């Protein structure tokens, strides 16, 4: 009601492209709030084609959902403007997605951050479980890096507006069957980007016969980083009956005491060579550019 | 401790000058955090000259207390950079301080805002009074806005950081703030929560007069002479005799006799709640304070700080 504000063209500029796709573009944008001089940054999504009135109407309905979460782990929709391309916006995460994270910092990424990665994005999972929202599109090019120790779930509801075959439940692929436990399986697809690094899922096979090799008992191979301990709970997130696959609660859980003892799980070169952030450096990022409550 | 980090120069630079002072230049800066590719924008401090220099350790030592004050209307030091200066680092405020901000927004700044940004203030000092702290140097210039809701007192601490004595207690320019210091404060070097109360007083006064200067036209080293003699500063146009009162209280010789903080709170909350009965502003009735929406934007956007 509030929590979205219906923002104006004259008030916000685009600055630079940061990326693009299809469904739209992102930009680093300025907001020029009225009567002032202050040029403050932000991040617009443009969308694609253009839409009618009545279209827009039902994208401003799904926008209010989009931006009514709150949760230290979910990006939450700050604003929206409306003609023939409609522009999102929302606080800019100047370290971006991290797919491109991992992929850049590929061997120097420590087993702390990985496996408390994979707990704040259980986190956002489970609060959107929580409020019976069905996010229908992770992977770990959506989520974004706040901080490189602050990751938030993105994209929620735009996958809901308008195909990521490699990251879908079997049900979705068949059926166009979204559940909770259908986001348990990309969930796992997503861990498996980060331990590897955004490795690319079922590279070499193309999207058109994933179904057939997920039928045929085919699963994403182990990740030369992965205890077993933690690859079985990957496979868990991938098993064909829905319901005996994980809940996002049992998920934090499990990975929680995982990041108890990182070095237990997860087995990488120079691991003791990287260390988290001191409580210096994380109170200096926090009092910086991160100051929402955990 | 680990409330205050210790930067090298090589991760972190001065990009823009954002405005001098007497006891430094604040720079808009950019700190490049080790390993990573971003540039986080950042506001620097480099300190001027400080008379009776204490080494690195009594900096660091005071350094230590400016990075402990946690609240929302106090800005918290987070780090520093000692080495051929002194280059304090906080959060970057795009808005700036309340003094050129009241004097820009002249004429459209209603009576909300300005009993707001008072509460506000003396929230913040009373709790540095809680923390038996004194400022030494509040004035509308050392008020920052956050947001238009929600300012914050800035350089704590650098008044007994850089001291600063000589002929500047009879020049109009320098380390010394006699036009809003307590008669005991120019005589005496006194330096308490209640002749911090002196300074909010002038500090409200400058607020309430869209950022006049006080007592314009009376040269610095004539202050203290004109107080002992009962001349204090005038009634603003837009101020009942309520909050003038108010100010007058807090400018009392007698320290004892001034109020409060804790109380300056709640009388100028009280206002808040009516604010068209305490302030007369023409068009007052057509300047509103931020929706919800626009404040709720505001706060996801910049301001993402507990806060009442
Ligand atoms: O990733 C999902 C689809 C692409 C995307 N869509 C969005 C998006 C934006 C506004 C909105 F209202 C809804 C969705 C983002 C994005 C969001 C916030 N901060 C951001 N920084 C960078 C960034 C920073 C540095 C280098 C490269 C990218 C992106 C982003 N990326
Ligand atoms: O008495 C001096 C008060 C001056 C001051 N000192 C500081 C200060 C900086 C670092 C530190 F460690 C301690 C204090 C600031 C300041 C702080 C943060 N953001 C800021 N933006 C602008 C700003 C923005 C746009 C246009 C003009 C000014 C200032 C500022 N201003
Ligand atoms: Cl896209
Ligand atoms: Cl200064």
């Amino acid at each position: 009601q509030a929590l979205l504000r219906i923002l104006k063209e004259t008030e916000f500029k685009k600055i630079k492209v940061l990326g693009s796709g299809a469904f739209g573009t992102v930009y680093k944008g300025l907001w020029i709030p009225e009567g002032e001089k202050v040029k403050i940054p932000v991040a617009i999504k443009e969308l694609r084609e253009a839409t009618s009135p009545k279209a827009n109407k039902e994208i401003l309905d799904e926008a209010y959902v989009m931006a009514s979460v709150d949760n230290p782990h979910v990006c939450r929709l700050l604003g929206i403007c409306l003609t023939s391309t409609v522009q999102l916006i929302m606080q800019l995460m100047p370290f971006g997605c991290l797919l491109d994270y991992v992929r850049e910092h590929k061997d120097n990424i420590g087993s702390q951050y990985l496996l408390n990665w994979c707990v704040q994005i259980a986190k956002g999972m489970n609060y959107l479980e929580d409020r019976r929202l069905v996010h229908r599109d992770l992977a770990a090019r959506n989520v974004l890096v706040k901080t490189p120790q602050h990751v938030k779930i993105t994209d929620f509801g735009l996958a809901k507006l308008l195909v990521p075959i490699k990251w879908m439940a079997l049900e979705s692929i068949l059926h166009r069957i979204y559940t909770h436990q259908s986001d348990v399986w990309s969930y796992g697809v997503t861990v498996w980007e980060l331990m590897t690094f955004g490795s690319k899922p079922y590279d070499g096979i193309p999207a058109s016969e994933i179904s057939s090799i997920l039928e045929k008992g085919e699963r994403l191979p182990q990740p030369p980083i992965c205890t077993i301990d933690v690859y079985m709970i990957m496979r868990k997130c991938w098993m064909i009956d829905a319901d005996s696959r994980p809940k996002f609660r049992e998920l934090i859980i499990e990975f929680s005491k995982m990041a108890r003892d990182p070095q237990r799980y997860l087995v990488i070169q120079g691991d003791e060579r990287m260390h988290l952030p001191s409580p210096t450096d994380s109170n200096f990022y926090r009092a910086l550019m991160d100051e929402e409550d955990m």
